[PDB]
């Protein structure tokens, strides 16, 4: 360890890595059998954008409905992921709440993006619903969909395993650029530990791409950006459409 040229995970990092990975696996829909269980979203759904949005990319109500009918269990599984992480569970529940809201979209988007299928040109939502670029964009997301598609297409070269996704999620979670946090230092400290463990795991993996780590960290920024666009776009939807169309937990996370 450190053994070939680049530092390997420490024993303490191996532990943190194992805990994060299992946290992700146990909360990640349809594990390694998503390619056989997924049903495509019918091609007549997603083609009819008619509710206006401030930026001019309209919303298709039927598609919004399809995506939001399945969103609660998806958000629920991100809450579940976070809770299996000891540095998350031991925070005040105020802090817990703020962190989940700050990273929910980021983690859900990542999870869809790692399930980008090149041959059909689709993302898989919750390991069960394979969607095209147009359907997802028209259903609410607008250009955020082009962003997750663009991220998913570029990640196929990266060959991320379950651990790098889990650690990516954990770094997205433990982030201090949110308003209203109590335990700011404990969070930074916990993020730093994941980042280092992450880096050293990437070292252990020996990817065939040069400069893998900074390339990966740049994919982090893309997610945060996807996250911030969605929070802008969510706010506009809440303005255009009635409450009744939004599942209580969807509202609770993004409102
Ligand atoms: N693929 C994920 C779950 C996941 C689910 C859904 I519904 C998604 O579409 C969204 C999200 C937000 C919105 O505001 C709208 I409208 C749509 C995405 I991107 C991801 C997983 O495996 O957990």
């Amino acid at each position: 360890r450190s053994l070939q040229q680049r530092p390997e995970p420490t024993p303490e990092e191996w532990d943190l890595i194992h805990i994060a990975t299992e946290a992700h696996r146990s909360t990640n829909a349809q594990g390694s059998h998503w390619k056989q269980r997924r049903k495509f979203l019918p091609d007549d759904i997603g083609q009819s954008p008619i509710v206006s949005m401030p930026d001019g990319d309209k919303v298709d109500l039927e598609a919004f409905s399809e995506f939001t009918k399945i969103i609660t269990p998806a958000i629920t599984r991100v809450v579940d992921f976070a809770k299996k992480l000891p540095m998350f569970s031991e925070l005040p529940c105020e802090d817990q709440i703020i962190l989940l809201k700050g990273c929910c979209m980021e983690i859900m988007s990542l999870r869809a993006a790692v399930r980008y299928d090149p041959e059909s040109d689709t993302l898989t939502l919750s390991g069960e619903m394979a969607v095209k670029r147009e359907q997802l964009k028209n259903g609410g997301l607008g250009v955020v969909s082009d962003a997750i598609f663009e991220l998913g297409k570029s990640l196929s070269a990266f060959n991320l395993d379950d651990t790098e996704v889990a650690l990516l999620q954990a770094v997205l979670l433990m982030s201090t650029d949110r308003s209203g946090l109590l335990c700011v230092d404990k969070i930074e400290k916990s993020q730093e530990a994941y980042l280092l463990a992450f880096e050293h795991y990437v070292n252990h993996r020996k990817h065939n791409i040069p400069h893998f780590w900074p390339k990966l960290l740049m994919k982090v920024t893309d997610l945060r950006m996807i996250g911030a666009c969605h929070a802008s776009r969510f706010l506009h939807c809440k303005v255009e459409c009635p409450t009744e169309l939004f599942p209580p937990l969807f509202l609770e996370v993004f409102e």
